[PDB]
């Protein structure tokens, strides 16, 4: 659980990050995206262009796609660091995004989701229906799934731009979601996680247990893992809807999480990252070093990469 | 209940505002503070200097004091628009501030509160004790009262910098607070409002009823008025601790509120401002016009001034 290196360069809080075997890409309230060598910790490029905070990002081998409080999405050449195109259309901040080789999908405080051609920068569809800000989204080849401050999840036909169905049940804003070909899982300010049939729109299970808002979630075939403002992480049986175990140790809200078959990794407003055994619920390591809240994280077999309100990214030895 | 004028100029969301009989002062994610003529809607000055979003502000007839995600507080000459001094010392974003003619008090994501000489810009004391970000604060000539993501409220001796007492009881982050000579009133992500004896630190009443986080509050000698992510505003009897009435009408979270002896004014993620009769709980007017969430508001007897994620400030005829 040792800190390997600290990546310094951002002038304000890190809001988002992603990494692979070679590089880390971070977004910050300082309006920039930075690309780092993960082995040396050296910043390689600073992507300048956004007029206000970067809220979301994703990258592959060739490009970076970033969303910002300036209401735009930008596509970058990750090798040269130059802005390739700026996707304008949203009327307020972009809150979330995802892309593949053909399409960018963005969500905004303007209550819409927009689908863009990533090669031309042209908006293809505007998904209208939510009554307030879009907070979260995911998409595949066929559909887009969005969550909103209006407490609903909506399923859209990405080709026609039509709303297929609206999933109602949460009592306050949807904060997070994930789906596969059969199931949508959503988290909400109402402190619950809900499991939905994606084809019928029917809620199947309501996971009750958290004492305050759910901030983050992930699921697979058998289990759901959720993080909450109540400072805990909970592991749920997705079939029975029962709480399997509660992971206690953080001293304030859990802000982010990721898990695999063996390990849960959580980040918290208490400035730490914790590594947990998912089968037993036991904390294995507490990663201490950040000076303020952890905002984002990702891990693999060897390392954890975390971003913080202290403006740094840290790389950790997970063992 | 009509829109009188729309103040356009900010390039991203308005985060904070204050007004008097002549002037509106607004802060924005675009890193600027703008000063407007309230009667004509004309921007008079743009205060440029912060390197990232402005999170908080206050002004009087001579100066503006602003806090930013760039970790600084700046003091401005409101007539010339020039930066008088920059107050550096916090290690992460400034979240809250208040000043009088002698001192500035700031709260930060670095978990500290700092007291500054406003004439010289010199930090006088750093209040250390909270375990995570400070979210809210208020001070007078003797004491500072702070709320934190660590779920506590702390009372400080502003002359010595010593923590006098820690108010424990909330089960998650404190989001808002107000105090007078007798009591402290705090709101929390645990969905409750708590009333405390400020001299002894003892909790007197826990106001239970909201279904999700409390986002905003105000109180007088008789009543507490609270807003929540459950989309409602509640009026409470501060002596008995019972809910008097629930104001329903907003379609998503209430973000801000203010009240006087006759009227409650609330702002919401549903992009509207609502005016309510505080005695009957009846909504009187719904102010429609903003294109996305209302983030901040203030009102007097004649007008309401609102700021929004749509980057505008609007002035409304409250009648």
């Amino acid at each position: 659980g040792q800190s390997l290196r600290t990546l310094q360069g951002h002038q304000s809080a890190v809001t988002s990050l992603q990494f692979n075997d070679n590089i880390v890409v971070s977004g910050s309230d300082d309006s920039t995206v930075k690309v780092w060598d993960i082995k040396t910790g050296q910043s390689l490029r600073t992507l300048q262009g956004h007029q206000s905070a970067v809220t979301s990002l994703q990258f592959n081998d060739n490009i970076v796609v970033s969303g910002s409080d300036d209401s735009t999405v930008k596509v970058w050449d990750i090798k040269t660091g130059q802005s390739l195109r700026t996707l304008q259309g949203h009327q307020s901040a972009v809150t979330s995004l995802q892309f593949n080789d053909n399409i960018v999908v963005s969500g905004s405080d303007d209550s819409t989701v927009k689908v863009w051609d990533i090669k031309t920068g042209q908006s293809l569809r505007t998904l209208q229906g939510h009554q307030s800000a879009v907070t979260s989204l995911q998409f595949n080849d066929n559909i887009v799934v969005s969550g909103s401050d209006d407490s609903t999840v909506k399923v859209w036909d990405i080709k026609t731009g039509q709303s297929l169905r609206t999933l109602q049940g949460h009592q306050s804003a949807v904060t997070s979601l994930q789906f596969n070909d059969n199931i949508v899982v959503s988290g909400s300010d109402d402190s619950t996680v809900k499991v939905w049939d994606i084809k019928t729109g029917q809620s199947l299970r309501t996971l009750q247990g958290h004492q305050s808002a759910v901030t983050s979630l992930q699921f697979n075939d058998n289990i759901v893992v959720s993080g909450s403002d109540d400072s805990t992480v909970k592991v749920w049986d997705i079939k029975t809807g029962q709480s399997l175990r509660t992971l206690q140790g953080h001293q304030s809200a859990v802000t982010s999480l990721q898990f695999n078959d063996n390990i849960v990794v959580s980040g918290s407003d208490d400035s730490t990252v914790k590594v947990w055994d998912i089968k037993t619920g036991q904390s294995l390591r507490t990663l201490q070093g950040h000076q303020s809240a952890v905002t984002s994280l990702q891990f693999n077999d060897n390392i954890v990469v975390s971003g913080s309100d202290d403006s740094t990214v840290k790389v950790w030895d997970i063992k």
